[PDB]
């Protein structure tokens, strides 16, 4: 509930794949509330709360994972 929007775009990727690899392996941090990789705007989608866990913890893990992740939230 207002929890925290997190619009990494995501440098790099492809199709699938790159996709479920971030949804997949973030939501295993039992901070992201969800991730939405929309390819389409080759954009992470994700929603946490700050608490829990940090954005950059996220990011590193993206990062590391293929890309380049940057929280340009809501674009």
């Amino acid at each position: 509930m207002g929890d925290g929007v997190l619009e990494l775009v995501v440098r790099g990727m492809t199709c699938a794949s790159c996709v479920h690899k971030i949804e997949s392996s973030l939501t295993k941090h039992r901070g992201i509330l969800y991730c939405s990789v929309a390819l389409a705007t080759n954009k992470a989608h994700i929603k946490y709360d700050p608490e829990i866990i940090g954005p950059r913890d996220i990011i590193h893990t993206i990062e590391s994972l293929g890309f380049e992740a940057s929280l340009v939230k809501i674009e």
